[PDB]
């Protein structure tokens, strides 16, 4: 139990390491998959699905969707289960046309990501990651490159100089070189001439070869463990890489039980683990949680799966979708605010979280969280399920903002008004949201992974117990 | 030069890793300098000086100095020749009472000291390092430890808690994080004023008992080791540059001067040998220097007199002089070379820099001038040591290029020791330093051939002061 | 008994207090202290030719006291000098010298504002004058210190009923001018020279020193509330006065350095081999800076002037300078800066740092500061602490001590402890008492914290050069 913790938590630092924008969380998730014996399924071809079998696709390389085809998967008595996570992340990433010259030092011109605590950016050792596309012969190339050496550093005014407000604009404006170097290394001009030099070392290219890129500034300073006794984990990322890690272990977990049973109510399954785009910007977009690709998918997956039932039974994809959507359910999971000691006036009283007190549920009026008390009452009854075979209990919070304060919003409520499905929204504790390093305690990634788990497991289950008013 | 630079720079970043606070670049020092011969000093004994020796004292662990007694060191034409920097930073310290609980969270109760940029502090992985006392049998062990491990951490509060301008409280929200009561309880299970995750790390540190520890002086540490930075790797990044980069440099500098020296005198087996050359790094630099380790102290001046007393206690009894009389001479031809960091040029703020008195990176030496004598630099003091760069050019052909520095009328300044070692000691002297960005941050940026300019400057400054004076022409 | 010693230190820290109404008279009583326990007065302005294991107190000024004990084998190589401080000033209501202010019929007095006091409380109570006088008698220029304990001036409020009726802001130059007389009665009093003087003034002055009106030259006089110190509390564990910034703390100082040298004259050990000295300071309250203060060349050439004396021989025969001596001495010399503290005040709580709260009878305060506002070193304050625990094992009595540090965001004052410690080149620590109300005309502190602290003096003295042989450095 605590040696799966820590094993849970050093392999989720390395896959934050490996992951340092949402291009390559996408590769890291995919080849995560592939390993597992997911077949890589693209959108430009067709769809000739078996049961019993896994699937991987990377839409734009940007979009992480996994799914499992239940052995007997049906229209009547199944269920199609989707947990949530989000790959993308607060950053700072580079502007189109980002060469800058102030006072003798060669500048990069930088974008502001998402709602983060760009304050905190401030005098870190800065990498790069992301997708690069230049050209090579008659090609357009598209490579994904993570530059894990220091080569960017966003400095502070002195203390001295001033009598702080950073103005988003002039103030995060991160230094690459100086004008004498730059010279001395030389010895289209939209793009930084050291910037450049940089990125044809990497592809092995011309700099003149060089397109365009979607780069995202990156804290070179790998997560790791904290405190006297190790019990937290910090770094870049953790919203919400730490969320799409669990998300994407309970999958792998369940889809090797379903492996090893057959190497019986855990075969009539949909299971779908999902890490969108764009959550920090809105989802707005063909990559984000409001795109029609996931309803797309799941129409694509019923279409084919179920080909001869449609055309023998005289049923429509919309019909079958209608049927299987009253017993599917979405567990989003996105990080939580933990109870922070230095600003207690930012904790509802009744409703706060603590570190290793395991998975936050999250609850909201306005419905920034999908959350209802009914659905909850389903999960919470997984768990329970969970720990009678497995002797291993899983640990919950609620969660609530105070009443005249406001909070961020999750893709779960987008979600269940695009699919009309059913869903509550967990994740676990975590400080310093937004921050270019977060902090997070070992229990939690243990209790999400087993919680995510419970979920796919059982929720088909416990849907059989429920008696109607 | 070019690759002497980057070693130079290397050594520089090494020596900051190594020292995690005020005590342990007292010890670094004193060690590179026992490497170099120098004989250990206690401020507790007769001092009994030879001329062509090297002594090495460190007042309290926390103040260091370094001094060489010229061969021919003499009342009339000798100089006393002062290289200063400063070995204390910016940095949270933990408090007598740390042990702090609120919502389920071992905190340590910290103090700021100086004026750091203390958002910047928020986020990092932190270690300790400093001074420890405890108990073993019947004596007071004093042990300077430094533990480079993550093992403290500030978090900052969500954007989404929030209603840019950032406020912080230096009360309540700089309160660092140590463990969960949970985790403290599992470890119980495998005086109260102290935190005992903090007494669990220094007496497993230590290999003693958890009641053994006393007292402590720990300085919280970026675990985060200084690097390299920029596609060409022309910048160097770390914390405690102010005044860790620019001590270091006077100290290369000194040894360099000591090592030219010995190597001299080895070589005839001539004006180098006549004067007494001191590099002192003095503490509480960052909080007015009023202390007996800081700048305003007596020990500088005691330490000047200890020395004329041992080696012209021959001319004190038999020309019937005075320790005053000998000092006040010496004085005339003496001079402080005063050496703390400068501020580069921000790109992002234009409005901070000075029109044309403006640094940059790799451009040389700053040459810190004020009017209100927070710089001690005045246009004939800059004068001759600007000529000791040009007579070291015309030898080792390489220059020592300089920049001179000003902040704008309207806008005030911070001090330096410079003024302060002035008066105290009755001498002449100048503020030099090497431009960077972030001062007082948790990670501060400078650049490499900056680093190379400062040691050749401060060894131009000892080689070549009592040269260029004799070529000045009074009034 | 503890408790019957601690009641008997508090009542003559009381009346010590109450015969020190201004500097002058604080520097009389502790050097007539001194000399009633067998010390030399001795002169800033004679040779000095000191005998060891003899006791020497001097008034620079008559404003600055200085009490030193040289040990019968106090030596170059082992030897500490072990210095205990405290401030005889106090913010206090000072005579301006151009005082002579006639309004509205009433003779009034201007009135200068001596340090940063808390002058609402110096409104509505009885003053009467504490200080020194410069007089002629003949050919003579007299100096005669006094201390009229009668009411004489009267600093009166506003009424309420006058005002908008609530927050109180006085205009120290306008609000603060004491009354003495009406031009009724100064009138029928002289009918029964220099007019810068107040002639109420001049006829109370001359009636205290039996001279003429004509004869008073100049004054530096206190305004000193007539109202006697006293206990106070139900179970009277309290004391209550004015001054107790820093006379209680200097009374404290000076009795622990008494204690010692009863010690020492008998009226492990190594008590012989130190110099011990005990010094009040004039000026702390306005920022130390005169010839009497604690930025003073003064205490570094008294110590000069002593290593002069005492080692003789050595510089003249061994051919040793005193510079070389004085080095020497600072590696094993201490200062115990002494200072009042702020206990915990009950209605106030958002003043103090929850970890370092004090408390009274709680012990002594070890004060601690960042900016170097308080000297105390941690390792400092662990060689003091051990003094504590060795005073312990000898006597079987607990000296109680307690932790002291201000809020991060909040400032606080400062000591002399810092400036003395660069002055002299030596290490040390900033000790003090809980008591509310620093710098109001009556503040209150606890009488077995006065006990502590006495005792925590004591243990210094004895124990430090002890303490500091079982330092084993890194
Ligand atoms: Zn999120
Ligand atoms: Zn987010
Ligand atoms: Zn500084
Ligand atoms: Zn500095
Ligand atoms: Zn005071
Ligand atoms: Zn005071």
């Amino acid at each position: 139990v605590d040696k799966k913790a820590r094993e849970y938590a050093q392999d989720a630092l390395k896959f934050i390491q490996r992951s340092g924008s949402n291009f390559l969380a996408c590769k890291n998730l995919k080849e995560r998959l592939e390993n597992n014996g997911f077949i890589n399924l693209s959108e430009g071809e067709t769809w000739n699905l078996n049961k019993n079998e896994g699937y991987v696709l990377c839409k734009e390389n940007r979009n992480i969707c996994g799914f499992f085809v239940g052995k007997n998967f049906n229209i009547d008595t199944g269920s199609i289960l989707i947990s949530i996570g989000h790959i993308d992340s607060c950053a700072l990433k580079i502007s189109p046309n980002n060469n800058v010259i102030k006072k003798k030092i060669h500048q990069i011109n930088v974008e502001c990501y998402g709602s983060g605590l760009w304050h905190t950016w401030f005098d870190r050792s800065l990498g790069l990651s992301g997708q690069v596309l230049y050209k090579k012969g008659n090609k357009l190339v598209e490579k994904l490159i993570q530059i894990n050496k220091s080569v960017l550093f966003l400095p502070s005014l002195a203390i001295h100089l001033q009598n702080v407000k950073i103005n988003y604009e002039n103030h995060i404006k991160p230094i690459i070189s100086t004008t004498l170097f730059n010279q001395l290394n030389k010895c289209n001009t939209d793009n930084s001439y050291p910037l450049l030099y940089l990125l044809s070392k990497e592809l092995n290219c011309k700099e003149e070869d060089i397109l365009d890129f979607e780069l995202c500034l990156m804290d070179t300073q790998e997560p790791c463990f904290t405190g006297v006794y190790e019990e937290f984990i910090e770094g870049a990322r953790f919203d919400n890489l730490l969320g799409s890690f669990c998300v994407f272990e309970g999958f792998i977990e369940l889809v090797n039980s379903i492996k090893n049973h057959t190497s019986d109510n855990i075969h009539n399954n949909l299971y779908i683990s999902i890490g969108y785009d764009h959550e920090e910007i809105g989802s707005l977009s063909e990559v984000g949680a409001r795109s029609y690709c996931t309803k797309n998918f799941i129409d694509r997956i019923i279409s084919s799966v179920f080909k001869k039932e449609i055309h023998e039974k005289n049923l429509s994809v919309q019909e079958i979708y209608g049927n299987l959507v009253n017993r599917s359910f979405i567990l989003n999971v996105d990080m939580a605010h933990c109870s922070h000691p230095n600003y207690p006036e930012t904790v509802q009283d009744n409703h706060q979280l603590f570190f290793h007190e395991g998975i936050a549920i999250k609850y909201n009026t306005n419905k920034n969280y999908v959350t209802s008390p009914l659905h909850a009452s389903l999960i919470k009854r997984t768990f329970e399920l969970y720990y009678n075979k497995y002797k291993q209990q899983i640990k919950y919070q609620n969660f609530m903002v105070k009443n005249d304060t406001p909070c961020g919003s999750t893709v779960g409520s987008m979600v269940a008004a695009n699919l009309s499905m059913p869903g509550i929204d967990i994740g676990i504790p975590q400080l310093a949201m937004h921050s270019i390093r977060e902090i997070a305690a070992v229990h939690d990634v243990f209790f999400l992974i087993k919680g995510v788990f419970a979920f796919y497991t059982y929720y088909n289950q416990v849907l059989s117990t429920c008696v109607h008013d």
